[PDB]
């Protein structure tokens, strides 16, 4: 079995190898990459996402989210308070202000220490989940707005024809902006490109051990667990590496820098934080190997997780027994 310790793998495709996206994903899995839950892909030196970022300040962040924490430094939840709209130029200036800017630090490890010590005492503002793309239309390789759609994958593998669409999302971050522990909708893959700015640190649990994380989360957030049998779908809970290690949960960590892709694999729980002002683009995708994960994915029906239009068909076709209850949660 390849990668039996479930380490995060880093890939350096050549420009030739960068042509066929599906083929390269399957290659990485042949080497055991999926066992980690997360892989890094460094693009060939000849590739670029777009010519310059010199013109992005006019993008609007219609609903910036202030991420307010509750709990203790290593075990907390965050709620999102909606803020007034602002442009990316306005948001960048805010990120760089004395109140929000990255503190002085020695290296990524020192910054990580500072994040886990102090995160809860601040409320950074995240421009998350903005439909759109920063890839040039002329970028033909690994262009996250030109991928094969999940609906087309389901049609090719299973024969069924369904409504729905599959588009990318932009994320504008600042110091301490946080993504809570989660798997993707329907335990899909994700791919994330860091277009510019400061790094993003990731934590990940191997898919084969995801239920260990779920059991810890039920212990650590016991009221949330009674409320919902899949409350990690709410995307609000944080658990630090120190707490994970104290509880014997297998995990790995890695830092993504501008110009790099990360892939999350089906049922790979992940969480992390931004180092400073940055912009990422991400989208969900599927392969043949996903279908069995989609059939088994948990679902929130309590009403909190509320998701896209396109998830309806996935539940309806892959999980017809659950459909009625899950749709009550949506309505
Ligand atoms: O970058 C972020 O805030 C969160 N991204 C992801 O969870 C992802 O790409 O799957
Ligand atoms: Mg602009
Ligand atoms: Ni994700
Ligand atoms: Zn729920």
């Amino acid at each position: 079995a390849q990668n039996p310790n479930c380490n995060i793998m880093i890939f350096h495709p050549t420009k030739e190898e960068f042509n066929d996206f599906d083929k390269y994903i399957a290659y990485m899995e042949s080497q055991g990459a999926h066992r980690a839950g997360l892989a890094k892909i460094i693009p060939p030196k000849e590739w670029k996402a777009r010519e310059t970022y010199d013109n992005i300040s006019e993008i609007l962040i219609a609903t910036p989210l202030q991420q307010v924490a509750s709990g203790r430094a290593g075990v907390f939840t965050q709620y999102h308070k909606k803020k007034k709209a602002m442009t990316v130029g306005e948001y960048r200036h805010l990120a760089n202000s004395k109140k929000y800017q990255t503190p002085p630090h020695q290296n990524f490890e020192d910054l990580e220490r500072k994040y886990w010590k102090n995160r809860i005492y601040n409320s950074p503002i995240y421009g998350a989940d903005i439909s759109g793309s920063l890839f040039d239309e002329n970028t033909k390789q690994w262009n996250l707005g030109h991928l094969g759609t999940i609906q087309d994958l389901l049609e090719k593998e299973c024969g069924v024809v369904i409504e729905g669409v599959n588009t990318p999302y932009l994320y504008f971050g600042m110091w301490k902006t946080t993504f809570a522990w989660h798997t993707e909708d329907m335990d899909l893959y994700s791919i994330n490109y860091l277009h510019l700015g400061e790094p993003k640190t990731w934590y990940v649990v191997p898919p084969e051990h995801g239920q260990r994380l779920e059991r810890l989360a039920r212990e650590l957030f016991p009221g949330s667990s009674r409320g919902c049998g899949a409350f990690l779908r709410h995307k609000v809970a944080l658990i630090s590496p120190t707490v994970l290690k104290e509880n014997g949960i297998p995990f790995n960590r890695i830092t993504q820098e501008a110009g790099e892709f990360m892939v999350t694999f089906p049922y790979g729980y992940h969480a992390g934080f931004n180092h400073g002002f940055n912009c990422a683009e991400a989208i969900n995708f599927a392969t043949p190997r996903w279908i069995d994960y989609g059939k088994m994915a948990s679902q929130c029906s309590c009403g909190e997780a509320r998701v896209t239009f396109s998830m309806d068909a996935f539940v309806r076709i892959l999980q017809p027994e659950r459909y009625d209850l899950w749709k009550r949660g949506q309505d």
